[PDB]
């Protein structure tokens, strides 16, 4: 009709955990968002949380100015009354049902965004609990996944398998999570995941996994899931291809614009992880 794109679904990541910026560039991106995301950001305590809240940031600004055209400097971002990020409605958007959503964990910063399908993403990285054995930690996380869940997560011989499967069942839920806008009081239990195929290759996308809510297949929900490296996995959910990019921060700054002065005070505030020992969390 229109000599004109269209936007198709989206799929960034970013590593925020090997992005070493110089002075002038995170002060760039400081500039580049806006105000009260600033002051978020200013809030964090380690360098590694505040580098990954603005790599989301970034992803967010890039999405909308790239995919919907709106320039940089009239971007509106707004969070919900729970804290999710979203368009502002007045709108420069011929896509009524555009929507996005960020995750991060570990040194990865994800995006998806969809024109029409209503969309969640989680992140995770596996790890070795940071107190406790790991059928300790199963137990500490016990009520949160289902009988058949466990059953699968255990029925692998190495306990790092298990605990790999176990952040793959709990990015999934998160997914959902996300998509739906329910939050922090909804009922795990209630979520049982049927994971398919049992191993992943690093980097392909499957989308074979199936949701039951309350007992009950869920068929108008599908699930991408991507292991993005060896130790993070992804998991994108969608209600009614799909392989990662992974960007730098010149792709992140690509149609970015500064908003604020430069603010030399958001620079030497952060803690570095390197100044303490790693313990009990990952702190
Ligand atoms: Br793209
Ligand atoms: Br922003
Ligand atoms: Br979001
Ligand atoms: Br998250
Ligand atoms: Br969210
Ligand atoms: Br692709
Ligand atoms: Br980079
Ligand atoms: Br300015
Ligand atoms: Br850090």
């Amino acid at each position: 009709l229109y000599f004109q794109g269209h936007m198709e679904g989206v799929r960034w990541a970013f590593s925020c955990g090997t992005w070493l910026p110089s002075r002038a560039e995170w002060l760039l991106a400081v500039r580049s968002i806006q105000p009260e995301e600033k002051e978020r950001i200013g809030q964090f305590v380690f360098a590694r949380d505040a580098k990954a809240a603005m790599a989301g940031r970034l992803m967010i600004r890039k999405l909308v100015a790239e995919k919907l055209n709106i320039p940089w400097n009239h971007i509106r971002l707004q969070r919900t009354a729970k804290g999710k990020p979203v368009l502002a409605k007045d709108s420069s958007n011929p896509y009524p049902n555009f929507n996005f959503n960020i995750s991060h964990q570990g040194d990865y910063a994800v995006l998806a965004a969809e024109p029409e399908l209503q969309v969640g993403i989680d992140i995770m990285k596996t790890s070795f609990p940071g107190r406790g054995s790991i059928p300790e930690f199963f137990h500490i996380m016990k009520r949160k996944f289902t009988n058949k869940e466990w059953e699968t997560i255990r029925s692998f011989k190495d306990e790092w398998t298990q605990l790999d499967m176990f952040y793959r069942n709990w990015a999934l839920k998160e997914s959902f999570i996300k998509a739906i806008g329910v939050g922090l009081g909804f009922e795990l239990q209630r979520l049982e995941f049927d994971l398919s195929p049992l191993n992943l290759d690093i980097g392909q996308v499957y989308k074979e996994t199936r949701l039951f809510l309350d007992g009950e297949e869920e068929k108008e929900w599908a699930f991408e899931e991507s292991k993005i490296d060896e130790h993070h996995f992804v998991a994108v959910a969608l209600r009614k291809q799909r392989q990662f990019t992974i960007l730098n921060f010149n792709d992140l700054m690509s149609s970015a614009v500064p908003m604020t002065p430069e603010d030399p005070s958001f620079w030497d505030c952060f803690c570095f992880t390197e100044e303490i020992p790693i313990r009990n969390g990952t702190k």
